[PDB]
């Protein structure tokens, strides 16, 4: 077990994890994020697994959700700052 | 295991997912989603008779997603979007 | 064997009573129709003990998440306070 | 050996002690009629204080708990706010 | 188990949990907490940020399935605080 976490915006819309198992935890906007509708999705196919926005919900809790690498997280919406943690197992 | 999901809309309200279980994880709007409640309920035959039964109500400007926790299906399940223009998405963990 | 259960609660019928089984709740969420104010649904046993498990408000929050409370029948669920309807769902294992 | 549980903190009664036993907690929630400011609910353990919830009526009405099992006796105390705020468990034994 | 919690705020940003598992329940801010956003993350150097926070938007979190073994620095990014992590430590 290893404390994991990414961060994706506007400028690295994309991050990749790449036996090992990541489980996440919580997914939460920077406090500088633009006032808008952030969506991740995991891409494998593209999956939406969160929709944030500072002003109505900047933060979301996850549960149960163990993903086997490699897997890629995308931000399908946003500026950003929106970060990802989890247990990489 | 493997990741799963699927998009409900105004113009697909529906979607049929079809020893297989389907653990829910979340359900979240899309940003072009009109600032408008959704509902989603799982459909199922009752005694002969249709019954659905809702699982969550969403709002961009309210609530633009939720956590499922616990949810395990076992297939067929229909996923019907009540209300709301959409889209509406719903992850999940398709186990076989 | 498991079985998706729910049911509505409401201005007309405040209560609803389910009659080894179990009764896993999984979420409670808000008709759209439904009044904009304050709902609170509350467990009921006999101790009468009323238990208030969620409070939700269409403009406010809309729908909640049940983890970890599962029943062993007979439980009533009552609509303390809202005009409804309000949905509860879960799964009923036996 | 499970038994659902549940206790109101007020402005009035702003502390409620639960008196092997476990004490699994489900919910916390404000009732409708309670002052639209913040409530903060914490756990008190000799003094020991921690705060496990903050609601408000017109931010966040209830909470979820996920995960919290304690061992009698427990004392929560209503920190903040006029109340009623609700608490729901599963007492086992 | 033992409860834990610990508090954060503008004047003591750090707090350090110094086998042993502490498992996460609950950040919640204080009443008195400025109106804006609040960011709180762990540090090992590597920061992962795990809440964010705001008493007129999102007053509180319920944190599940984090369990850390110490030594685990909490720091809080942003905001005045206070704000309130809740645990078991194990």
């Amino acid at each position: 077990s290893l404390i994991w976490g990414c961060e994706l915006n506007e400028q690295n819309k994309t991050f990749e994890f790449k036996e090992h198992q990541l489980a996440l935890r919580t997914v939460c906007l920077g406090d500088k994020a633009k006032d808008e509708f952030h969506i991740v999705e995991i891409v494998t196919k593209s999956v939406p697994i969160a929709t944030l926005k500072p002003s109505i919900l900047p933060m979301a809790t996850m549960v149960g959700i163990e993903l086997t690498p490699p897997v890629t997280f995308r931000l399908k919406a946003g500026s950003g700052p929106l970060y990802i943690s989890g247990q990489h197992v």
